[PDB]
């Protein structure tokens, strides 16, 4: 009951730190405008240094699809997925919601709400998000995949690079949710919630799906009783 | 007879996956344009992103030349070579189109096909896939060498990197193929194909020199019993 | 022992190079260069590439702290004793020191400049600020604390690496706010050498309380010893 | 003997083939602004990225010196045999001659230009510039061993981009000086091919004389080879 309390308390701190460093580095600095690199880097490698001090721990979901695709896959169960979800969400809005107070009233922005740009159909970002979730997830269990042992090697910078990747694209579509807290966020704190399911279909259905095609289609279980 | 089937398709969705990442992250023009550093980072942690993912089940390859390497001393077949390079070529093309599908309207422009760039000769940009081939592949038979030391395992983002540092070279000049399905891919969908041999020549033979000296020259490997009767069959 | 004295003296030793090093090559590399001004990720990869490289290059035999809050931090989670913390601050500020001078008579006087004081940026204020080194620091020892934990014996992981990008993202947040400090030496070094003392306690309560407030929390909340032998 | 053996015959080759590679790679990318001028960090990664690249192609077949500086280390810490060593430094400084060659060839002229030299720069000191080099390439060799330490616990890959990274640090660092050297083959091949010496002593001695200094620091002082036994029963009781 103890190590319970711990890992919903750590996936809150860890959606809290991602989100607060996240959004803090998108942020439009005019002396040094962000470039698509420089807050990639800046969520990639968020997840990372949060998956190797915590996930060990809790998992380092960090994110509310992973905790669903932990859920078709992984023997999590529903009420450690809730309370992760519930944690999630709860440290991301910390998250942005501490920022907010420190950052000015002439950097805060749009507080790097994630946004469609370029217009672009919703149906066409919805997509993205898709494959940008999906993507993750395979790399997620594949580095941590038990079966694997070992072997998968650098676990903590797979999963982090994976996500820099979903935005070294996705910053040019969207933004690169891959996580619903990330999106919900900023939309709380700052008013705008511009077609904000696109931000949660595309994840969640992009996670379900590499957890299928994961757990069940590329590298299933042998046959059970 | 599964585990081959689901090796097959992995291949296929690795090639589409990293050409969807890869091109898509190379047009994108508006008021940020992406920088050489910026493309080899999406090309670099594409393929160690899917090298992770799909390693174990099927090799990652993503890569026609480094299938054709693997075909002298990675223990596959020219069954599974052929089923590899089938489902890589229509992962990119199927990579590209879904790509294509959701492209902002009129942006896909090249579409990043990979095009003689600063008027330089097609001589010379055949020279460089050579070379960012051939150090991809050696690299690859090394990472995934059993004598190479450490415990067992890939690195992926070695690998990952190795593409990367091609992309710092061959960007400047084309936009580091090493990988002919990646040209295929926007040559087919948007049916440019100027200097397309560059794209298959250079990567093919900069892929089989990189295996032969490794294989042969640098880091021969150790011969099984089977392996070592079929070296005195083929003499004789 | 003799020859446990001597490993004391090389620990030493090395967090003073350790130091020196990483200012020399930090400070150095954020300097305002008229050819090609620094980006964010720039600066945030040398000193991120800094850190890993000196952890790598010197963490099997000092441990590598580089860092007076990470030192303090360890006090109070990696429990070591004040004998060892303090030699290793010592050491860890005449090596920044050492660097930050190095680096003025290798720099030519006119590209000298601000030599990458820590300073009040955007009009900020020094409470805001203070928040900000607190949660840098706060989750680099997270990171350092979990990558050499005990507990993760088995596989290595990749430690240096790991604390190495985990001192970029302070970076790639902190550099906007403080130029991201999460080092008292880092911070007290150029001040030192070109006076420049402006808010100078930021850069010192702020680390402090957040590297402390990372030790207790991992050490007490996140992952502590469990008293009860049943596990 | 260790001369007539395929063993040494591989790593000299490797040895030249990797430095070949690696000056073909690093000036190339570091060299072509046409209408796309390299950042300090673009560079510093294409050097970084090609040293950690070879050295986890090359690292067990010869140890991946690629660097005379490094194998002079090498031999100062007793592992490689001054033969091979000798051997070592012939190639190298062989194949970045050739890499520069090759790149001069598939290079347009009108961007070739200095050929990515290694100079002196913002009219800096010889003597400020040779101490730069110096601090560069000490750090590179104190991670080359550790990185190569096989009394250090990592994982595949991990050395082989902790040098890496630590060759884009120097870079990201000595650029700004003098182009970041930290080997004589990397700013001897250029320098022949193009043809400019000026002040090419400081690209030599500073590297050497720090690469010998870390390998001393590292193989004495720091981190000594044989130990003792009995120590670390005085540890447990």
């Amino acid at each position: 009951s103890i190590a319970f309390s711990r890992a919903v308390f750590a996936e809150f701190l860890a959606t809290l730190l991602f989100v607060f460093f996240g959004l803090g580095s998108a942020l439009n600095w005019p002396q040094a405008l962000p470039s698509v690199l420089q807050i990639a880097m800046a969520f990639g490698l968020g997840i990372g240094t949060l998956v190797q001090a915590l996930g060990h721990i809790s998992g380092a979901h960090i994110n509310p699809a992973v905790t669903v695709a932990c859920l078709v896959g992984c023997h999590v169960s529903v009420l450690r997925a809730a309370f992760y979800v519930a944690a999630q969400l709860l440290g991301a809005v910390a998250g942005a919601a501490l920022l907010h107070e420190i950052t000015p009233a002439d950097i805060r922005g749009d507080l790097a709400v994630n946004a469609l740009s370029n217009s672009m159909t919703a149906g066409q970002a919805v997509t993205v998000e898709l494959f940008l979730t999906l993507q993750l997830v395979l790399c997620i269990f594949a580095s941590t995949d038990e079966r694997r042992g070992e072997n998968p090697g650098t676990p903590a910078l797979s999963i982090g690079f994976s996500v820099a990747l979903g935005h070294l694209l996705g910053i040019h579509y969207t933004g690169c949710s891959m996580n619903p807290a990330r999106s919900l966020a900023p939309a709380v704190v700052t008013g705008k919630f511009d077609d904000h399911w696109v931000f949660w279909i595309g994840p969640l259905v992009g996670a379900i799906l590499g957890s299928l095609l994961y757990n069940y289609v590329l590298f299933p279980p042998a046959k059970s009783l």
